[PDB]
């Protein structure tokens, strides 16, 4: 009964990773595709934050290729029958042939059942918040 935890966890990971997968060359077309994962209001907020961070300008000046990977599986919470939140730590790499830049982020993803013709595979990002964190450890 209810949604599939695996379906929600897989989508939340895909949505977070898609958002942090772009490069200086095709940036605009890639962002247009990333936008499909979001709700209209969700995108307006995210794009506002992304442009204000001036990350698009950094990516251009440094000819970067941005990629990301989860450092831990996402944590899911149900806010209402159609609204969920995923908390997932990721590693983002800003790479070019000369050098690299790495960053660990805590991504808080608010998401819901997509509205007609919108979202990706039936879900829409309502909010994406990322705060820088410490890297994880191992033994």
């Amino acid at each position: 009964g209810g949604p599939d935890r695996a379906q929600l966890a897989v989508w939340a990971n895909e949505a977070i990773i898609a958002t942090y997968t772009f490069d200086y060359k095709n940036y605009m077309q890639q962002q247009k595709e990333i936008a499909k994962y979001f709700s209209a209001d969700g995108w307006i907020a995210y794009s506002k934050a992304l442009n204000q961070s001036k990350l698009p300008e950094v990516v251009q000046k440094n000819a970067y290729f941005v990629n990301a990977v989860a450092t831990e599986p996402p944590k899911l919470i149900t806010l209402d029958p159609t609204h969920w939140q995923a908390i997932m730590p990721i590693l983002v790499v800003y790479k070019n042939p000369q050098y690299e830049q790495k960053q660990n982020l805590k991504v808080v993803l608010g998401f819901t059942v997509a509205s007609p013709g919108q979202g990706v595979r039936g879900f829409s990002v309502t909010s994406l918040q990322s705060t820088p964190i410490s890297p994880p450890c191992q033994c």
